[PDB]
């Protein structure tokens, strides 16, 4: 039927409705650290999030997302491998049922407990619908989560998840500052890829940060209490909403750091 992460509608099935699933620049990938190429021409990232305006938090049946006002250049990503200005639209997570899985990208086949995606779109295309039709339309900042100490900047998100437990629920979520989710270092890997969910469009420049953030076991446990199902349907816990690594094919992963 409609796509998801179960036995009968999971990532192995998606190609029947979205044939680009078997395409040439699909994501995620496994980032072999010994094969990645250091590119000294790569610039530092510029992350300008001080004027970010968060709007809502929503359970969309596949993850939960926080949306931002992208009507002007308030929260933007520039630099790195990018040409031009990319506006922050939303962030969301992918996570596991157990601490040793949940990330989409892997590093030397190591999985992390979760992965944060900050989705941005290229303002030269005017709106995000147009941007997803272009090979340089989106830039996604990917951040790994490991279980350790708590991340205080994540706690405002954890505490509202009760209010959006089931598919289709949303809540007001204003004045959230996404700078509290960033690691110390902005060293990164980058490669050309795709959305990791349908429609799997090949429109993404991936920027995957080397340094994970730490979250506590209690914080991640709250992800795992969300539901895939709508209210009044049989309860299915929202866990393991990650797509496995795809073949690299004719791509090179570049590193900003030696
Ligand atoms: O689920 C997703 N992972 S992603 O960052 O590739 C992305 C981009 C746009 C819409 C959804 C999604
Ligand atoms: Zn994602």
């Amino acid at each position: 039927h409609h796509w998801g992460y179960g036995k009968h509608n999971g990532p192995e099935h998606w190609h029947k409705d979205f044939p680009i699933a078997k395409g040439e620049r699909q994501s995620p990938v496994d980032i072999d650290t010994h094969t990645a190429k250091y590119d000294p021409s790569l610039k530092p990232l510029s992350v300008s999030y001080d004027q970010a305006t968060s709007l809502r938090i929503l359970n969309n049946g596949h993850s939960f997302q926080v949306t931002f006002d992208d009507s002007q250049d308030k929260a933007v990503l520039k630099g790195g491998p990018l040409d031009g200005t990319y506006r922050l639209l939303q962030f969301h997570f992918h996570w596991g049922s157990l601490d040793g899985q949940g990330s989409e990208h892997t590093v030397d086949k190591k999985k992390y407990a979760a992965e944060l995606h900050l989705v941005h779109w290229n303002t030269k295309y005017g709106d995000v619908g147009k941007a997803v039709q272009q090979p340089d339309g989106l830039a996604v900042l990917g951040i790994f989560l490991k279980v350790g100490s708590a991340k205080p900047g994540l706690q405002k998100v954890v505490d509202v998840l009760d209010s959006i437990k089931t598919e289709g629920k949303s809540a007001d979520f204003t004045n959230f500052d996404p700078r509290g989710l960033l690691p110390e270092s902005l060293d990164y890997w980058t490669y050309p890829g795709s959305l990791t969910t349908p429609p799997l469009a090949e429109c993404v420049t991936w920027i995957v940060l080397k340094e994970p953030i730490s979250v506590s076991s209690e914080q991640v446990l709250k992800f795992r209490k969300l539901n895939f199902n709508g209210e009044g349907e049989p309860e299915e816990l929202m866990v393991d909403n990650w797509r496995p690594a795809q073949p690299l094919k004719n791509r090179q992963i570049k590193a900003s750091f030696k």
